[PDB]
């Protein structure tokens, strides 16, 4: 009822702008789900951005990788978008601030970087999400070509579900110790790019740590979620959209309304 009605509004929601959205939203206090299009196939843009944080953080556990590694990298022709690779270019970053500036800023350069240096490029990324048990995620291509968004390519695509789920595991659940735990979640909470979307959905006194993602073409833009309210288990919400005309510009506002739905949903 409560569900079936919350369907109708956001079936309404995506016809209203000629687009197509997939949700999944998760109360992990009761177990509530709520669901639309969460197993259909949408493009990650940059969202995945906040899993190869996590993937860091799981090296550097293992002792694999030290946080405060100098990577260095003055020679190189940073890709477009990258603010704060930019900024530090002449000295290097420690591998901890490269991988919260590719999560907090969407900075293609420590993507890049990341993926080629310490994690195994794209085919590396899908790994870790598969040792997670994420079956749905895959990660093709690099930046920025992974951008593209064309309709029906599978290429660098998840599942809303998929999404969420995964989060969860990362966020809240047991792939990462108390410690790294922290910084993974200081880090989700300090995302900058995330304002217009899941966190205008909720109370000014919830906090939200969060990951966008923003192809710039077929109207793709997504946002995933772990909220924090104040008397209250953790929801993690997953909203991602796609749109019909390769032009259509994407829309802030129908993600955080998709987000409200979502959230009453499961409440
Ligand atoms: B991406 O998918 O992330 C991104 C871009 C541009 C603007 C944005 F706001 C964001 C975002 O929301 O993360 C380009 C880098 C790709
Ligand atoms: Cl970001
Ligand atoms: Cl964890």
């Amino acid at each position: 009822n409560k569900s079936d009605a919350a369907a109708k509004q956001i079936k309404k929601l995506e016809e209203d702008f000629d687009g197509r959205i997939g949700v999944f939203a998760i109360d992990t206090g009761s177990g509530n789900t709520f669901g639309y299009r969460s197993d259909e196939r949408f493009p990650l843009c940059s969202s995945f951005k906040g899993f190869l944080a996590a993937a860091v953080l799981e090296r550097v556990q293992q002792k694999k990788l030290d946080i405060n590694q100098k990577v260095k990298y003055e020679s190189r022709d940073l890709e477009y978008h990258s603010p704060i690779t930019t900024k530090y270019k002449g000295s290097g970053m420690t591998l901890g601030d490269m991988a919260s500036a590719a999560l907090q800023y969407s900075d293609n350069g420590a993507t890049n970087i990341i993926m080629e240096r310490f994690l195994g490029g794209p085919e590396g990324m899908t790994k870790f999400m598969r040792s997670i048990g994420d079956n749905e995620f895959r990660l093709d291509r690099w930046e920025l070509e992974l951008n593209t968004a064309i309709p029906g390519d599978k290429r660098d695509t998840s599942t809303p579900k998929a999404v969420a789920n995964s989060l969860n595991k990362l966020a809240l659940g047991n792939v990462l110790n108390a410690k790294v735990k922290a910084i993974y979640q200081n880090w989700l909470k300090g995302n900058t790019t995330g304002d217009a979307r899941i966190r205008a959905s909720v109370p000014a006194d919830w906090v939200v740590g969060d990951k966008t993602g923003s192809c710039g073409a077929y109207g793709t833009a997504n946002d995933y979620a772990v909220i924090w309210p104040k008397n209250r288990a953790p929801l993690i919400v997953s909203i991602y959209t796609t749109r019909k005309s390769k032009d259509d510009k994407h829309s802030d506002k129908t993600i955080a309304e998709a987000s409200r739905i979502a959230i009453q949903a499961i409440d």
